């Protein structure tokens, strides 16, 4: 219509398509009943226009049939410019295909049966998928017009000599046509996909727009985006969008093994493309496939993309020449094409953000069923892990789990499927949530594999450490308004400097449990390789997964090891792993955006420590935990209790002052070996209980005959007498000495005036 | 079925093996809704990555394309017969042939007994094969 | 399927090609003697089976026979209806192709 757009919402007319011929739309447009002016709609959208001026009674508003809307693949409200549009021309000799479910039970007479229905809803909806109102023939007769150039919406007349259905139109090939793929069914990086998308479009929709400037506009961007990230589904979702002379390329097609054929077809594709209309072509990284006759020896591979490269970046190329390039090495090492000119532009590409995720989510629900179990906007918030492609098999994961649950839930249902079930399943946030649990990132799909973590309400203590835990997980999810409010940034990591060897993987645990982000965790053991710098390159592999993976964790295991106290005093291999060290401390500190990392570590000792990695700023925090205290002595029983036969039998208030501060590993295993011996004991007594094998049918009164349902005190006493108290005292020196010092640096007053 | 060895894939024309993969593949969805079984896809490629073979890179581009296919798969199943079931494979790194893996139910432990119990009880006469040693 | 588990009895028939149907399936299956009682099967089975049902004295148990299982490739419980051949279709020249089995052990030729 005009940038002032028609607000299509309640037509004055209850048709199926009859746009409700306003004061202002009547009389801007001259919209009257016998004015056919052809809606300007959506995706090649023109019909009759079926005035339904009502501004007598009320206001008459703009407004176009819900039903219209539904009908022709929209939305009610679009706007559309009322003339008569040659989408829908004049035509004396139409073809007509009636459609395969559409010509299959109709009755009478094709011509006969269209004829009788040719007159009704004239002015329907002949739009992309646009279902007109054509009731007859008591069945659904889907009046398959061809939508020819020559009168796609038929007039009534007997002038249109209705060509017979040649072939009866499968529904499966409609539907396909009907699920088609556009350009705003990608969504997400909308801000970056415009720039070219708009500049690729105003070129072609406004070229005297080009010719005032006096500049050309590119010839085919390369798409430098994360591979498999839905990126080869977005560019060719965008292609089908755009009605141009697209013709996509594939390097397996592009690799012939007679002589020079995949150039010769190439060039022959490059030329029909030219001859044809606006030329559109997808790439897949064989530039960063090419060797520029520098990095590999394949001269045919070399030649194939010299010639390519010429095609492109030659002598007069070509006019209305796209050549859309998706690199699936997103860091395409081309030398050659990857420049001003040789390549149009680089379009960079890659994982969304929270809203981008709640987008790309809503695109993918709104082809799915109810979920109004589950609630997508929280869902979306949650899921701020995984995004595009990821994110949509989540969607398709969820869908799964709730169907398999409903199917599940009732027989095999192949007698009454009933539909109205199949609704109701829709999906629920249990079933949501199941598959979220379920799915997790591909990057960390391929790169860590988690095993059972007990919740922080398993983590006994450290009250001090899990608020502060606490807070470094809400900074993700408020930190805008902090860096709004103060604007600082928060820190990466706290190094757990732990008591020696009293068990830092259970904080860690508890943690990746307790975590919502992607918390990933380092491994002492794969730190170097015998390739002579490989470790490097391991080293940036995992910072640059932990940057596109953000929010993230870096639980570094073996911190200690990592650290090797000094760096670079002995040896070949401790010089090169202390080159390496310190390239990884340089890349984690800092010359980048450091999204949302945690350098979560835990070393023997202070004295072990990185002198320069414990620096501040490559160091950010640090967290030197004592021993446990009778206090959390006491909580470390109880959580251990948590899934223990209890007793009074044995005091824990007791044990704690007994405890003299021992090491909690060690009460876990009293513990045990107190529950191994009631288990062996109760083993022995149903073995007696079966040695008269049922010598009186009342014979057990209690038929499991728990002989230690409870804690036995003897057996804690007994395992009090083969006690271990790892406790060192030379190493509970040296942790205080350590922590003495670090203390010494520390303590400072009010310094307030 | 469309039994697909990975060392079968492998051939010293660059594109012979994938023009043949991509025929074979076209031509049994043109015959049926079939069901295609990548015998040693494991180690049927490196993903491009730890190796720098132009063949391996030519590969993989043909099965992203082959295997990732808009509709390629009226009613077909791309079974990928995985060499190990936790080798960390090319598809490990390039997790697109599966991008949806079932929920099916794995194998069971007795399997090895039940296994042998029915090939026993196939065509084997072997009344004095003690159930106990088969287990 | 039905939540009710089928009783796989004994059929009333000693064939296994012979069954008797249950009390919904006495009257509902047309006994034509001009066209052949098809039927519906598992694995597109239209069998010319008799309508014989023992529904008229009590309600024969819904299970096949000892061979009949392996025959029509039919769970038990599964439903049967008399319906139209599926099986059987009507072309410009469909003829029956001949057997070693059906030609050896036979007298003459196949």
């Amino acid at each position: 219509n005009r940038p002032n757009r028609l607000i299509v919402d309640e037509a004055i007319n209850e048709d199926n398509s009859v746009v409700s011929l306003s004061q202002p739309k009547m009389d801007e447009l001259q919209l009257f009943r016998g004015d056919t002016v052809l809606l300007k709609g959506k995706k090649r959208r023109e019909a009759v226009c079926i005035v339904l001026s009502d501004d007598t009674c009320s206001d008459e508003k703009i407004r176009m049939n819900r039903v219209v809307r539904n009908n022709l693949r929209v939305r009610l409200g679009d706007v559309i410019s009322i003339q008569p549009c040659p989408d829908v021309k004049y035509g004396k000799r139409i073809h007509v295909l009636p459609i395969d479910d559409t010509v299959e039970g109709i009755t009478g007479n094709l011509f006969e049966v269209y004829l009788k229905p040719y007159f009704l809803e004239a002015y329907r909806p002949i739009r992309k998928g646009d279902i007109f109102l054509v009731r007859g023939g008591m069945r659904a007769v889907e009046f398959k017009v061809v939508e020819t150039d020559p009168s796609p919406y038929c007039i009534v007349a007997p002038d249109t000599v209705i060509h017979c259905e040649g072939e009866p139109i499968k529904r499966e090939d409609e539907e396909e046509s009907l699920n088609e793929v556009g350009y705003d069914d990608i969504g997400g990086c909308r801000k970056q996909l415009a720039q070219i998308k708009e500049m690729v479009e105003l070129p072609l929709r406004h070229p005297a727009l080009f010719k005032a400037i006096g500049v050309k506009p590119p010839r085919g961007i390369l798409l430098y985006g994360p591979p498999g990230t839905g990126k080869t589904l977005i560019a060719r979702a965008v292609a089908n969008e755009t009605g141009a002379f697209f013709f996509l390329i594939n390097g397996p097609e592009i690799m012939s093994k007679l002589a020079g054929e995949s150039e010769s077809n190439l060039r022959k594709a490059f030329e029909e493309a030219e001859k044809n209309a606006p030329a559109i072509i997808f790439i897949d990284e064989l530039d960063a496939i090419a060797p520029k006759r520098e990095k590999t020896h394949g001269e045919v591979e070399r030649r194939i993309v010299s010639q390519l490269l010429t095609l492109m970046d030659g002598l007069k190329q070509r006019a209305h020449v796209i050549v859309m390039a998706a690199t699936n090495r997103p860091n395409s090492i081309d030398p050659a094409l990857r420049r001003f000119g040789r390549f149009d532009r680089e379009v960079d590409i890659g994982i969304p953000d929270a809203t981008g995720r709640l987008e790309i989510l809503q695109i993918h629900t709104k082809n799915m069923k109810l979920a109004d179990d589950v609630d997508l906007e929280q869902v979306a918030n949650e899921t701020h892990g995984h995004v595009g492609a990821d994110l949509a098999a989540l969607c398709s994961e969820a869908a799964l789990q709730a169907i398999r649950k409903k199917m599940d839930l009732i027989d095999l249902e192949d007698e009454t499927i009933d539909a109205e079930v199949m609704n109701s399943l829709a999906v629920t946030m249990d079933d949501f949530r199941w598959a979220l649990s379920q799915s997790n990132p591909s990057a960390l799909r391929e790169t860590v594999v988690e095993v059972p973590q007990v919740t922080w309400e398993d983590i006994g203590g450290l009250e001090d450490v899990k608020r502060e835990l606490q807070e470094l997980v809400q900074y993700p999810v408020e930190h805008p308004d902090k860096f709004l409010k103060f604007g600082m940034t928060p820190s990466k990591g706290v190094l757990f400097y732990g008591p020696p060897g009293c068990g830092k993987t259970l904080l860690a645990k508890a943690i990746a449990n307790e975590c919502q982000a992607n918390f990933i965790s380092i491994k002492g053991p794969e730190l170097l390789t015998m390739w002579f710098g490989e470790s490097e390159a391991n080293v940036r592999e995992i910072f640059d997964k932990a940057r596109q993976a953000a929010p993230c964790v870096l639980f570094f295991d073996e911190l200690d090891s990592i650290a090797k106290a000094r760096g670079g005093n002995i040896g070949d291999g401790g010089g090169a792993a202390d080159r390496v060290i310190n390239q990884i401390l340089t890349e984690m500190d800092g010359m980048s955006t450091k999204k949302n990392v945690f350098i979560i570590g835990a070393t023997n000792r202070p004295d072990i420590i990185d002198p320069a990695i414990l620096r501040p700023g490559r160091l950010d925090q640090l967290i030197y935990i004592p021993l446990p205290d009778e206090k959390s002595r006491v909580a470390i029983l109880k959580a251990n209790l948590r899934k223990s036969p209890v007793a009074k039998d044995v005091d824990l208030e007791f044990l704690a002052k007994m405890t003299n501060g021992f090491s909690g590993a060690d009460l876990t295993e009293i513990c045990q070996r107190a529950c191994k011996l009631a288990i062996r004991e109760s083993i022995e007594s149903e073995i007696r209980r079966e040695r008269e094998r049922q010598t009186n049918p009342s014979a057990m009164e209690v038929e499991e005959d728990d002989p230690v349902p409870e804690i036995r005190r003897d057996h804690f006493e007994e395992a009090m007498r083969f006690a271990r108290r790892s406790v060192s005292d030379n190493d509970i020196r040296k942790y205080e000495m350590f922590a003495q010092t670090l203390q010494q640096s520390r303590g400072f007053g009010s310094f307030r005036f």
